[PDB]
């Protein structure tokens, strides 16, 4: 029995809570995860106050070498646009990336705007103001969401850009993925970006999006998996999965990372962190799929195991796996 502590991204917090609960029941090891968003996770592992950090924004090779850190992917998820449009069902509104951007820029103000109605011909769109919601805390989901908007709206790209934290033109700030969820639910007219789990479990209506290739997709585990189908995992783990080509490829997809130290000053702790995530890879794929997360392919998991053996050591040079 060991007590491990992790902190970071809220994006995969439901799968990690679920994995942790099952592992305790099967083995008695305790995992404590604090959802505080990816920036916090990164600071906390750097400070050495947790056993493991989590972030959906990959550090660069230089950055990992400078801090003594190793990073590895766990699951693939999808970010959706949760909406509160009185009278609209889940999956009936269709947005494109340029339209989505123009909402977040503050350019489109009403739900029956010409640009929105042209995308959804059948619908009877209300004349309700749009209330944009966005994150207040340094976030991995913000990263992924502003990475996607920088590729499909050139005014966003030039005026706001990409980051964990940016200068939001308009909108109300919610803390965590659970805070955007709560916000949408209370505000008639609201739109907020959440990892798909948080809209499904809260029963929030969500849109469809038009893929890179120009077809409207739904967000579904399969569709998240489809967006990752042509990723070259053998070159890097830091893959960008936003606006991918292919059939039924969800446009705002992403993987997520775990960060640990390479020179493990507490080898027992470090050894138990690896066993947990090995356990999850080996047996956790149903729980992940049950929260609509796609799993990594077997070849990637084999990559991580090979890199565990080469990189993770104690202060005597000895490997931990
Ligand atoms: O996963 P987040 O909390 O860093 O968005």
């Amino acid at each position: 029995e060991a007590s491990l502590t992790g902190a970071g991204a809220t994006f995969p917090a439901p799968v990690y809570a679920k994995w942790a609960d099952t592992y305790q029941k099967e083995t008695g090891n305790k995992v404590n995860y604090q959802g505080i968003g990816s920036s916090g996770g990164v600071k906390q592992i750097i400070a050495n106050t947790v056993d493991f950090g989590a972030s959906d924004a990959p550090l660069s090779d230089e950055k990992l070498a400078q801090e003594g850190l190793f990073q590895f992917p766990t699951v693939i998820g999808g970010v959706v646009l949760a909406v509160n449009i009185p009278g609209l069902k889940s999956g009936e509104l269709v947005l494109d990336g340029k339209t989505l951007g123009d909402i977040y820029l503050g350019k489109i103000k009403k739900w029956d705007d010409e640009a929105i109605a042209k995308l959804n011909p059948g619908l009877k769109l209300p004349s309700q103001n749009i209330a944009v919601v966005r994150r207040a805390d340094g976030s991995g989901t913000s990263f992924v969401f502003t990475s996607y908007l920088a590729k499909v709206n050139e005014e966003w790209k030039n005026n706001v850009g990409t980051g964990s934290t940016v200068k939001w033109p308009i909108g109300l700030g919610g803390k965590g993925n659970d805070g955007i969820a709560a916000f949408v639910q209370r505000l008639p007219g609201a739109i907020g970006y959440v990892e798909y789990c948080y809209a499904k479990q809260n029963n929030l209506a969500y849109t469809k999006l038009i893929s890179a290739d120009g077809k409207p997709v739904s967000p579904t585990e399969e569709n998240f998996a489809n967006a990752a189908k042509g990723a070259d995992w053998s070159k890097t783990f830091a893959q960008d999965l936003t606006n991918q080509k292919g059939e039924d490829a969800w446009p705002i997809t992403s993987t997520t990372f775990i960060l640990i130290h390479k020179d493990q000053k507490k080898p027992e702790q470090g050894t138990e962190v690896l066993k947990f995530f090995d356990w999850a890879y080996k047996t956790g794929a149903k729980q992940a799929n049950d929260l609509d997360y796609a799993s990594l392919p077997d070849s990637v998991v084999e990559q991580v195991r090979a890199a565990w053996k080469t990189n993770i050591k104690d202060s005597s040079g000895k490997p931990l796996y």
